[PDB]
């Protein structure tokens, strides 16, 4: 099961986008598409990639088109959608997710619309919670790329290089 | 098992956003409520019109830092790339009466009981609160207020509000 992220709506929200990406990212993600660029996002990432390893993308596409021939499961992040735990099952089963996070034919292009609990809150923490239940590697995640590592510490920042 | 969190190293001039999503997922995900190294007004309006609103009673208010640390009368837990995976000390933590979350000084590593890291490769704030309280509470799908002006109902391809 491959997953890919979807950023619709980003306006120069740099912070946000970056937390985003480096979210979907850290959590097992292949990539995140977004609607448009921005090169402060793309290079923040992009840096990242490098230093800390693996091949996450990240690029620009029109994001009507994408959600049009993607080619698995399509997921949209919502407040007002579905609780995920409802859905999982069905998720897990895909071979390949495209997960949405911010336009109201998004809802109707989508297969499924999930909620994370039906308050307001982040798309951050949204995604950061799907990924958790969806991939669960958070934890296991590294890359044998890599030219920065951390290993863990009871009360130090203890890295490789 | 209650749970706080501490904001710190919020900038007035860029942290708005940010600080605004790590306040709206502590009381998502059930955190009783958020102390701020700093006022910052417009954030703090930000959320207390969000509880207004959707329910309950989660605070945000102003403090030092330090000395709400030294004196936090529970399990002081740190949030950081750099320490040990939530999942050692998950029973640890859970076993705790109160629970105050660090999310970001060097003694800050000295002053918490635990430095917890949400895998160890650079991500968000928000995310690695997002899981902890995930994992910790279990209470984000489960979350709602009875005493709200304004509720959503999910549905499969719509937004539905109850008012």
């Amino acid at each position: 099961l491959e997953v890919y992220v979807l950023r619709l709506g980003h306006r120069p929200d740099k912070r946000i986008s970056t937390h985003v990406a480096l979210t979907a990212r850290a959590f097992g993600a292949k990539g995140i598409y977004f609607d448009t660029e921005d090169k402060s996002v793309f290079e923040s990432v992009r840096d990242v990639v490098e230093r800390w390893g693996g091949d996450f993308f990240i690029k620009a596409v029109s994001w009507k088109k994408l959600l049009r021939e993607f080619d698995g499961l399509k997921v949209h992040l919502t407040m007002y959608g579905i609780p995920l735990p409802q859905k999982l099952e069905e998720i897990k089963r895909a071979d390949k997710v495209l997960v949405v996070v911010g336009p109201p034919e998004v809802y109707e292009l989508c297969d499924l619309n999930i909620s994370i609990g039906t308050q307001p809150h982040s798309e951050v923490a949204a995604l950061a919670v799907f990924l958790d239940r969806v991939l669960g590697k958070v934890f296991d995640i590294s890359f044998d790329d890599a030219k920065i590592k951390v290993i863990p510490s009871e009360r130090g920042k203890r890295v490789v290089s």
